[PDB]
């Protein structure tokens, strides 16, 4: 059962041998395995340090049913989780990640402070830097530390009693939850949501982000003057905050991570999805395109200009962003580095190929094997 | 549902369960035959009928005395349409019930293959008002050689390896171009030389047939607003007619059974014209559009690809040759998924192949999960005859 992996452009073949790695004694084997990975990473396998670390872990599990990671191990595990993430096109960057140890956090108030520091650090005035903040691990006793928001920065979606949405339709539910916990809403298309942060077994608490922390890019087109008139904008920092970070069998239910955007995320998905902002028709009408027939390719033309406007606007504002051609070229290089380093690379083809111009990027022609290695970022249920 | 795969649409939030995938030596043949006979009797709603039981008995007796069996005409038609309906990579299946089946199971020479193929091309092309069709040559037989069409499609452009390592024409067709020459063809030297057919009758060297050029409808490509685009001298043929696939029905194997529909525009505009290892015109067109080809972030690739696709659509429309854009096609495919959910409880579909190679998430199929599996009757890949 060993997968053959073909590139259809170049006719070349690799083999993925990494996928062969795809109660209390159960946590123990995950832990050992992770400790093994860590001491191999620093070239210290078999050392006294390695053997004694394995014993602390074993001793702690045998008597408490759990254990704790050292800071340097946490840092390693976080990088490895990103590296292992099948859906991430940005993994050429995996070794470059600021890890904020937030395991000494004991209240929603403190989560907020750590989160603000993350945003400040990550944003860096537009010169974006990848970062993760790791809050305290799950404990069999009690509730989880959770950030209820799906990203640290996201726009409200206000439902109308005629079923339409003002703002982002993806965030209707979190918006409602914010109002219910006492937030007085705005009424714009691009209102930044407050944070709902929950400490163990408490009601979540509401925290408004200080506006100067949230860097935003107004969208304009390099040649179409009317584009600025649409009043569109997007935030600088993509910071996923609902995913669970699993390292050595330990689970970090709150561990938000950020990098920078690939342009199609905003340009195509966020702005053109019919269940998101759905601006395709507006732009095409502005461009004076024939909307009445699919065969004018009015959708394709509008979409390209919208993506161009996103790149232009971010570059104008000096905010780090990567276009889908550049991002996929570098993913190809990453795939190649990982073949030499680990003998394969978990990748989810349907997520890696961009949502416009698929076959124009080299990843479209590249077969990919999807599998789950640990450390991992995993989905977890919403806390309500 | 239970342990039927749950299938979600992310655009509308809706859920279906696929219940169809539950049906995914000589004894081998018999049970495939019986399963197919059962399917044929469902489709005419006579399961358990006396004629159903007689057909089953008739088939086991034929396999018993000969090691093989033969299809009634109407079974062949049902089986061909069903192979199309089951084809996971086909985005055009809304059309599956409208298929002209030419029965060519009496064919006995390569010369007769050519006559049948010419008839097929004439009928399917129909001066631009294209009609789906398949021509079925005789099935594999124990001890005797196969009927094969060596060409991958009935209509394909030559690809000539140059002195300097580059390719003139279509690089996808270098190997078949060279076989035609090995077998006696005098090669041209254009970018768009229609290949001759190499056709093989049982236990015989393939023979070479040149298609009369008036049977091969082509469309010159022009752009509705970019006047210079016509000057590129680009063109494409009207008729996509896959010829190298095996049609399997009830365990019988039709090694030569070419089928044709009409094009969806991205097949030509994006894959055939813009793939780096095909005609690779992306950069040439962007230069003519005066785009900045030195930087990825001008989106020159995306812009040129759109205009090439628009050129294809516009030009086919102008020539009054049937073609479908990737929006119309994917919309019709969603409607097919809905029909099939009701008819059969699911639809085998290969997401990677169904989502078009440009503007993916702009089409509804991007947001639709799909389950991939093999049902029979089927179109199958088969080894090249050489
Ligand atoms: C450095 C810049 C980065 C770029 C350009 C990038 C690019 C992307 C893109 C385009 C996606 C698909 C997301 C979607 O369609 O919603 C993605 C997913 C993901 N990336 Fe990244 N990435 C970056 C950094 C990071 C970092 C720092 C991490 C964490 C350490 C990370 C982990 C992930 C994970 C776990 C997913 C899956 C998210 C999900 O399932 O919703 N990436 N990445
Ligand atoms: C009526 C118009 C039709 C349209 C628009 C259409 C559309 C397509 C498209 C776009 C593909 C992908 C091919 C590629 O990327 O190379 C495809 C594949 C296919 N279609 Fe169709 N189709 C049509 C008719 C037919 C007919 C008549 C049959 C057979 C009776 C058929 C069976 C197939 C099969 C077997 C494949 C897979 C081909 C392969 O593996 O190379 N389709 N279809
Ligand atoms: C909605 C849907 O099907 C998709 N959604 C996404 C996707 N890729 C990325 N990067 N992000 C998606 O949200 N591809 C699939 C096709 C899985
Ligand atoms: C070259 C390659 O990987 C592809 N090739 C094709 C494709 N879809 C279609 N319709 N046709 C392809 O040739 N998608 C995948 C990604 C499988
Ligand atoms: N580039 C990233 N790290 N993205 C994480 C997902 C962000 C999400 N796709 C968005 O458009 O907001
Ligand atoms: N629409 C069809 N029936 N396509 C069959 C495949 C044709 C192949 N994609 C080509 O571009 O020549």
């Amino acid at each position: 059962k060993f997968p053959r992996v073909k590139n259809w452009e170049l006719g070349s073949i690799t083999y993925d041998t990494l996928c062969a790695q795809s109660p209390a004694e159960q946590l123990l084997s995950q832990a050992r395995d992770f400790i093994n990975q860590y001491y191999s990473s620093i070239k210290r396998s078999g050392s006294q340090a390695h053997e004694e670390r394995l014993q602390e872990v074993e001793a702690e599990v045998a008597s408490t049913g759990t254990y704790h990671l050292r800071e340097s191990e946490l840092v390693f595990g976080a990088k490895q989780a990103w590296r292992n993430a099948p859906r991430c096109v940005g993994r050429i960057q995996w070794g470059k990640l600021q890890v904020f140890d937030a395991r000494d956090c004991s209240s929603a108030q403190e989560m907020f402070t750590y989160i603000c520091n993350h945003i400040k650090y990550a944003t860096n005035r537009g010169n974006l830097r990848s970062a993760i903040t790791v809050f305290p691990q799950r404990a069999p006793g009690r509730g989880d530390f959770r950030i209820w928001n799906s990203q640290l920065v996201r726009y409200a979606g206000y439902r109308q009693q005629d079923g339409s949405v003002r703002g982002d339709p993806a965030n209707v539910e979190i918006t409602e939850l914010c109002i219910q916990h006492g937030w007085t809403p705005g009424n714009g298309r691009f209102d930044v949501l407050p944070l709902l942060l929950q400490a163990p077994d408490e009601a979540p608490e509401l925290f408004v982000l200080p506006p100067e922390l949230v860097l935003e890019v107004p969208l304009e087109h390099p040649t179409l003057e009317w584009f600025a008139a649409l009043g569109l904008r997007w935030y600088a920092l993509p910071a996923v905050s609902n995913m669970l970070l699993e390292i050595g069998g330990l689970e970090f239910s709150a561990a938000p991570f950020s990098g920078w955007y690939m342009s199609t995320e905003i340009g195509t998905r966020n702005l053109c999805d019919p269940h998101r902002y759905n601006i395709l028709e507006d732009v095409a009408v502005c461009m004076d395109l024939d909307t009445r027939t699919t065969s004018s390719l009015w959708k394709d033309k509008a979409a390209v200009e919208i993506n161009l406007a996103v790149l232009h606007s971010f570059q104008l504002a000096k905010v780090t962003i990567v276009d889908h051609h550049a991002a996929t070229v570098s993913f190809m290089k990453h795939l190649d580095n990982e073949q030499k380093a680990r003998g394969g690379c978990p990748a989810d083809w349907a997520w890696i190929v961009p949502p416009i111009s698929g076959s124009l990027t080299p990843v479209f022609h590249q077969e990919m094997v999807n599998y789950i290695l640990s450390p991992a970022f995993r989905y977890q249920p919403d806390p309500w």
